[PDB]
């Protein structure tokens, strides 16, 4: 079926749980032994949210390579991604070194540090001009160059040292502070918004690496933003945009990362982002 009225079937039928059942249901089921070691307990946030073995990202280190993050590779869409975890105390160092590794420009965080009245990241990136951060277990240093505060979201310039070549970068950090702590947003139009703030940049195409996105446990919000992106692509380049079926694309993003969208709340938010995302594209 077309997208916007499927939506308005499920909607008057009440029967967004169920369909969000069936996509579990028929989710993939690939290896994560890497991410069960028991060396890797103080890299991993959540013990039921970790990368499959066939699409981690390895650290270019021979001690542990291990990092929770996966490459979701989309071919027709001609889109990759990186989706990982909020970085741990014990893992900012191996989240920059991830970030200079894989030619990456852009970082995404769909998440505040605190929400909920607890910790759901690090203070990971520096918040004065002034006050520098090194990380001496990956030999990096990143420097704060400027800050952009807006309503709903941040984007601040970073500088990236590697500080064994003298190498340097600039990452850009595109920050959206506004998802409720609970529940999903009302209206699509501010993540939209944000969606083409970061496609603007330049941060999600080929001449660079992937961008890196992540919110607590990077697969929720962050499945959102990647899906709702790799769908509204596919419908530019499509000769019947109405074939684009978002529950077929996120069953394929699903090979590459176990619980993308993780309440029928997150499902519904994705096909309205779609919807409102199509019209304002054209041509309109
Ligand atoms: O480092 C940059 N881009 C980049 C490329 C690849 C991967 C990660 C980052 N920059 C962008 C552009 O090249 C120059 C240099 C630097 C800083 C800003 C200036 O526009």
């Amino acid at each position: 079926m077309e997208m916007e009225k499927e939506f308005e079937q499920i909607d008057k039928s009440g029967s967004w749980a169920a369909i969000y059942q069936d996509i579990r249901h028929e989710a993939s089921d690939f290896p994560s032994r890497v991410a069960k070691l028991p060396k890797n307990k103080n890299r991993n946030r959540y013990r039921d949210v970790s990368p499959f073995d066939h699409s981690r990202i390895k650290l270019h280190q021979e001690d542990n390579d291990y990092i929770n993050a996966s490459l979701i590779k989309m071919e027709e869409a001609q889109r990759s991604y990186i989706l990982t975890q909020g970085p741990l105390p014990n893992t900012v160092g191996h989240f920059w070194e991830m970030v200079w590794e894989q030619k990456s420009r852009g970082v995404v965080m769909l998440n505040r540090v605190m929400e909920k009245g607890s910790l759901k990241c690090a203070q990971y990136w520096p918040q004065k001009e002034e006050k520098e951060m090194i990380f001496e277990d990956t030999n990096l240093k990143l420097t704060l160059i400027s800050e952009d505060i807006k309503s709903y979201y941040t984007v601040r310039q970073l500088e990236l040292e590697n500080l064994t070549t003298q190498e340097t970068r600039e990452i850009l950090h595109f920050h959206y502070t506004t998802w409720p702590d609970f529940g999903v947003p009302e209206s699509p139009a501010s993540f939209l918004n944000f969606l083409f703030k970061v496609r603007e940049s330049g941060s999600l195409s080929p001449e660079h690496g992937p961008v890196v996105v992540h919110c607590s446990a990077g697969i929720g919000r962050s499945g959102t933003f990647c899906l709702a992106d790799t769908c509204l692509l596919l419908m530019d380049k499509r000769k019947d945009p109405s074939s684009v079926d978002i529950k077929k694309v996120l069953l394929e993003m699903r090979k590459f990362r176990m619980g993308l969208i993780q309440t029928a709340d997150q499902l519904r938010f994705s096909y309205l982002a779609v919807i409102e995302g199509a019209k304002f594209i054209m041509g309109d």
